[PDB]
Protein backbone atom coordinates (compact mmCIF):
# COMPACT_ATOMS: atom_id res chain seq x y z
CA UNK A 1 0.00 0.00 0.00
CA UNK A 2 0.70 3.90 -0.49
CA UNK A 3 0.54 6.55 -2.96
CA UNK A 4 3.40 6.38 -6.03
CA UNK A 5 4.09 9.83 -5.94
CA UNK A 6 5.66 11.37 -9.03
CA UNK A 7 9.11 13.80 -8.29
CA UNK A 8 10.73 15.27 -10.85
CA UNK A 9 14.42 16.55 -10.15
CA UNK A 10 17.25 17.94 -12.03
CA UNK A 11 19.53 15.85 -9.72
CA UNK A 12 19.30 12.37 -9.96
CA UNK A 13 21.53 11.47 -6.61
CA UNK A 14 18.65 12.79 -4.16
CA UNK A 15 15.98 10.36 -6.28
CA UNK A 16 18.54 7.36 -5.41
CA UNK A 17 18.61 7.92 -1.61
CA UNK A 18 14.88 8.95 -1.91
CA UNK A 19 14.36 5.29 -3.64
CA UNK A 20 16.04 3.30 -1.44
CA UNK A 21 14.15 5.25 1.58
CA UNK A 22 10.56 3.87 -0.15
CA UNK A 23 11.82 0.07 -1.47
CA UNK A 24 13.42 -0.34 1.47
CA UNK A 25 10.26 0.36 3.44
CA UNK A 26 8.30 -1.78 0.19
CA UNK A 27 6.55 0.92 -1.29
CA UNK A 28 6.37 1.84 -5.17
CA UNK A 29 7.97 5.30 -5.72
CA UNK A 30 8.24 7.23 -9.08
CA UNK A 31 11.02 9.72 -10.43
CA UNK A 32 11.81 11.50 -13.39
CA UNK A 33 15.33 12.86 -13.97
CA UNK A 34 14.83 16.09 -15.80
CA UNK A 35 18.33 16.25 -17.58
CA UNK A 36 19.55 15.48 -21.39
CA UNK A 37 23.13 14.97 -20.17
CA UNK A 38 23.66 11.87 -21.02
CA UNK A 39 26.73 11.08 -18.43
CA UNK A 40 24.01 11.92 -15.39
CA UNK A 41 21.28 10.00 -17.31
CA UNK A 42 24.10 6.94 -16.88
CA UNK A 43 24.53 7.47 -13.35
CA UNK A 44 20.62 7.57 -12.59
CA UNK A 45 19.74 4.07 -15.03
CA UNK A 46 22.43 2.39 -13.11
CA UNK A 47 22.24 2.95 -9.97
CA UNK A 48 18.09 2.90 -10.40
CA UNK A 49 18.44 -0.68 -11.68
CA UNK A 50 21.60 -1.73 -9.21
CA UNK A 51 18.47 -0.97 -6.62
CA UNK A 52 16.27 -2.79 -8.33
CA UNK A 53 18.73 -6.19 -8.21
CA UNK A 54 19.55 -6.18 -4.46
CA UNK A 55 16.06 -5.62 -3.76
CA UNK A 56 14.93 -8.30 -5.98
CA UNK A 57 12.48 -5.91 -7.45
CA UNK A 58 11.85 -4.53 -11.17
CA UNK A 59 11.81 -0.70 -12.66
CA UNK A 60 9.67 0.99 -15.18
CA UNK A 61 11.63 3.37 -17.94
CA UNK A 62 10.25 5.70 -20.06
CA UNK A 63 11.46 8.65 -21.65
CA UNK A 64 8.91 11.10 -21.67
CA UNK A 65 10.34 13.43 -24.64
CA UNK A 66 13.95 13.53 -23.36
CA UNK A 67 13.13 12.92 -19.78
CA UNK A 68 13.99 9.38 -18.01
CA UNK A 69 11.16 8.97 -15.54
CA UNK A 70 12.16 5.22 -13.66
CA UNK A 71 8.76 4.03 -11.89
CA UNK A 72 9.88 1.14 -8.98
CA UNK A 73 8.13 -1.44 -7.73
CA UNK A 74 9.01 -1.96 -4.48
CA UNK A 75 5.74 -4.05 -3.83
CA UNK A 76 6.19 -6.13 -6.80
CA UNK A 77 3.90 -9.34 -5.68
CA UNK A 78 4.84 -12.37 -3.26
CA UNK A 79 7.84 -13.97 -4.72
CA UNK A 80 10.56 -13.94 -1.72
CA UNK A 81 13.21 -16.07 -3.84
CA UNK A 82 16.57 -13.72 -3.45
CA UNK A 83 16.19 -12.81 -6.96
Amino acid sequence: MGLTRTITSQNKEELLEIALKFISQGLDLEVEFDSTDDKEIEEFERDMEDLAKKTGVQIQKQWQGNKLRIRLKGSLEHHHHHH
